[PDB]
């Protein structure tokens, strides 16, 4: 029996529209243009040689706004003139001549471990796949970014509002890959440096273990329920021994908890006990507790909500 | 270690421009307007009360061009006015007085059993989310359709082409969902009628599993390969009695053996050993044997071709 669950992506056109190519020298990569303006990594101002001790302060004070080249290739074809450049954390804003026509309501976030979050993958300013992706708990994520990636976009949407809350910069050792906010913050203690960085211990996302066997139950699959029950405060002792992430309820968990009859506390449980092994079982055809779909997504995706 | 393999999808914004709502009486439902021309399910002709045994062909015959409803609500908003109507096995043609200004270069497919292909999940016209899915053996895809989203569309991309492959449907009985292609017909022996239909098996698709285990080569992980080899005959007739496809190898899966020096009937015979059990190791993550990846996605993801 398939649980109607898929990983899905907020539909790309209006993200699409904003993507642009840029490039400072031999560097190229993507930005996104809002408004009059382009974000970026700063890295496209470092040459390869300089990636790995690079002074972006210095690198900054030597570009002009003739420095940079920002041109748009699918639907609406253009170059953009640059007109200003600053430099914002691990980004580069860019002030261009001309206001993308295109602009959709937007705002800037962060988004937190066990979030979910839709990214449009491009290479040289043309979009070429999507896909959905959560924010571990270690601060990366497990995408498929190939060279010439940088500056894709990961970004949520609430209605017609998009809210961008990632941009593309590196993968770490283990293949795993991270980026910026529109802050120009680093998720996590990451630094835009091709140096060798500290990888910090990845946890299972305990809400959204909890959000699957949800849809588990949903789907008729409850042989893991018993009246037996592991208090929120008892399972997040066990849960700092044990590599998961602390348990912190939300409307959109409860509302699971109402639709099913199945108290958050007897899934706490359940999962202690899982851990430990499934017996043979599969719960929703995995031998394994699957966090990478969110309360959010159940709710949607079976639910309708 | 993070294999790089995500499900990706193509960018959805050519799609979005060419979704609609139909409505004929009390049906609502979504259809892809391409040129002159919106394509819609049959079934929405049909009232509620009559779907388990209708008479499309008299339904058709009682309809007018203003028995429809046809509006464009994303981006270009409109009504547009029906000026004839025709069916198509399982779809109908309506012909409108507009032709679409954001028509696509596109072309009409049917897909085959291990391939992928995007869905742009819509409801009332507006597009909601999109994913991708493989066509499974028994002709139906493992979705996530709600109530009203009959009339997305499934596709690949050819360049700027557009493959349109695929008209939803129906849900079957085991959660997985069938449709239409464009020349009408169902895929699978399927009938779009409110009626219990015999699904036939799913079987595992070699060409896809031999892909992820060439997908987990280039990523490091290989103690499964064996100096051993199984034919690609002797491995189609164990297959027959395995719940397996028969294995057609394409110039795809080649491209991987020759990347990875290990032949594919290396891995025909890791299939046969897997398939008894992994006796407690792990292959990308997983304790089972993944066919949701394409050769074309482990080139495409993993070698960047
Ligand atoms: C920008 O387009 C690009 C995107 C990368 C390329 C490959 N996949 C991606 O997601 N970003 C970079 O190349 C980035 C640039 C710096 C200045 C931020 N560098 C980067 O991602 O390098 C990661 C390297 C290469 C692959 C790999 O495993 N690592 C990390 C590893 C290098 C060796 C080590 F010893 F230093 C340990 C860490
Ligand atoms: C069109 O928007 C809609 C899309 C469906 C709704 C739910 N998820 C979807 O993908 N299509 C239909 O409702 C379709 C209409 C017919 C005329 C083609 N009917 C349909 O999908 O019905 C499937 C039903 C409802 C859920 C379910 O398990 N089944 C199949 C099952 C019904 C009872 C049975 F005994 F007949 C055995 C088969």
């Amino acid at each position: 029996h398939h649980s109607g669950l898929v990983k899905m992506s907020h539909p790309s056109g209006d993200v699409e529209a904003c993507m642009v190519q840029v490039t400072c020298g031999s560097m190229t990569l993507n930005g996104l243009w809002l408004d009059n303006t382009v974000w970026c990594p700063r890295h496209v101002m470092c040459p390869a040689d300089q990636l790995s001790d690079p002074n972006y302060d210095a690198l900054l004070i030597s570009m002009t706004n003739h420095s940079f080249s920002v041109q748009k290739h699918i639907g609406a074809p253009a170059n953009l003139r640059v007109v200003g450049h600053a430099m914002q954390g691990t980004l580069l804003k860019l002030t261009v001549d001309v206001a993308n026509p295109s602009t959709p309501a937007y705002t800037f976030t962060t988004v937190k471990p066990g979030a979910a979050f839709s990214v449009l993958a491009c290479y040289n300013g043309r979009p070429t796949g999507t896909f959905t992706v959560v924010m571990r708990p270690n601060y990366t994520i497990k995408g498929s970014f190939l060279c010439g990636s940088c500056g894709s976009v990961g970004y949520t949407k609430e209605g017609s509002v998009i809210n961008f809350c990632y941009m593309h910069q590196m993968e770490l050792a283990n293949g795993t890959h991270t980026g910026s906010a529109f802050d120009g913050t680093m998720y996590g203690a990451f630094m835009d440096k091709q140096v060798h960085q500290v990888q910090l211990t990845d946890k299972y996302c305990s809400v959204n273990v909890v959000a699957w066997l949800y849809a588990a139950i949903l789907n008729g699959c409850a042989w893991f329920v018993k009246p037996n029950r592991t208090s929120v405060v008892s399972f997040n002792e066990w849960a700092l021994a044990n590599q998961f992430t602390e348990f912190v309820g939300t409307q959109s968990v409860d509302m699971l908890a109402v639709k099913t009859g199945v108290a958050i506390e007897q899934l706490l449980y359940a999962i202690q006990q899982l851990y430990t092994g499934f017996q043979g079982k599969q719960i929703l055809g995995s031998t394994m507790l699957e966090d990478e779909f969110t309360p959010e997504d159940v709710n949607m995706q079976i639910m309708g909500v």
